[PDB]
């Protein structure tokens, strides 16, 4: 079976798009045997199917898959600078998109339902986190004055450690040196026990931007969120009843194009 | 810069060889860009220059690139069953080469020059051991009751602490399970103190074949050594004053073929 593809270096989050058509129900047997090691390669795999849809192998949102869709759209198909919608997986309305100068794509983010203050309890110390609640995950920002193994092995345990709600899909323990606008993400997966530091993380880089609201009481606009595999920018603002509104922003390198053989 | 690629799977030793002309300066640069994990992703790149030319990035052989060649010529200039030889790097004369019946490939390897019986004390414990010395490289067989990860670790210790003859490029420790014929290959790149638990190793599969005839005093014909990403096979005798006469065999997947972008 041959799968006509494109692989994206978005920040390090290596995405695959496939341009061929196939059956939604053969999405994750596709995505499965692409993401592989053994086979091209990626974290996450996005079917392409002014109709825009890209569906994800799991259903899933993802902002960095949507930005590699919306830099696919600019290199490709020659979109010019604009703002519309286009229409994602794990979203009820169409996704805000733009097509920004210097090759620059934005994603509108899931809206963080609310936040809470807390303190996490690691080793013999407490961490002042704020977790943020979104409809199908939970991220908590915890600000270091540095990231080092000894944190990235605490935050190992106490992830392992806790009884997750059902509610969250995906547990983020967000590491951030607020000094030098660093993240080190970790993504937890309860339902297969996967744990892993991410090269870069789009919904974590819009809940720095909802930390930045919630600590300040200002908007930030393109505000850099330097992370292992690069860099992601995050516009973020409370607006009254409407809550959190947050964006991300960034670039996208294509690294390949051709054609997967699988089954 | 567009590079016309190809990425196999030989038994998981995930290989890319480039169809496209560069300049040979330009080899070790290309194939930095394409084996990174944020690009296209390989653990080694060969340049295809009835002239068959392999040169690998590093300049090196590779039994692995070579069968990926092999493969690509059945598949893409539909050759037929046939014995014929490949200039490759790493090697002064052509390299013996075959097309056999159910596209399993055939490469003939780098002669062990001799062999030396030894044991090497790691942790409490002494292991017998045989030490291949090549042109470019040695490798110890090290029967094992079971590969574990309290022996990986004790492998990784004693590689690391070892001082390795400037002779050696790489040095390999081949776990070898005889009675389920599986090799638990590491890679040693002392330069670079690099250590690899490899996928496959054409190069180790080799050095299983010297240890049977070392062993046993017979011949091996399509000795199987099943390996963490899939089986290699061995034929291996020792031919008077020619010494050890040693070839691997197996099949290659194509996964992917297409354009990478670099520079």
């Amino acid at each position: 079976q041959v799968i006509e593809f494109s692989k994206y270096n978005p920040s390090g989050n290596m995405t695959i798009l496939v341009h061929s058509k196939h059956d939604a129900s053969e999405y994750a047997s596709i995505a499965n045997q692409l993401m592989a090691a053994t086979h091209v390669c990626c974290e996450q795999v996005g079917f392409i199917e002014n109709d825009f849809h890209l569906v994800m192998s799991g259903n899933e949102f993802s902002g960095n898959a949507t930005m590699s869709y919306i830099h696919h759209l600019q290199e490709s198909h020659l979109l010019k600078d604009q703002q519309f919608k286009v229409k994602v997986s794990g979203c009820s309305d169409l996704v805000q998109c733009a097509i920004h100068d210097c090759q620059y794509y934005e994603v509108q983010m899931p809206q963080a339902h609310r936040v809470v203050p807390t303190t996490i309890n690691m080793g013999n110390h407490s961490w002042k986190a704020l977790e943020i609640i979104y409809e199908t995950y939970v991220h908590y920002v915890i600000p270091v004055k540095q990231v080092t193994t000894e944190i990235q092995h605490l935050v190992e345990a106490f992830v392992r450690e806790q009884q997750w709600s059902h509610k969250y899909k995906t547990v983020g323990m967000m590491l951030f040196d607020e000094q030098r606008q660093f993240l080190q993400p970790l993504i937890y997966i309860p339902e297969i026990q996967s744990l892993i530091w991410e090269n870069s993380c789009g919904s974590g880089t819009a809940s720095i931007g909802v930390f930045n609201n919630y600590q300040r009481n200002d908007a930030c606009k393109d505000f850099t969120v330097h992370q292992p595999g690069g860099s992601i920018l995050v516009t973020s603002k409370r607006c009254h009843q409407l809550g959190y509104q947050t964006s991300i922003k960034g670039q996208v390198t294509t690294v390949a194009t051709g054609k997967a053989y699988i089954e």
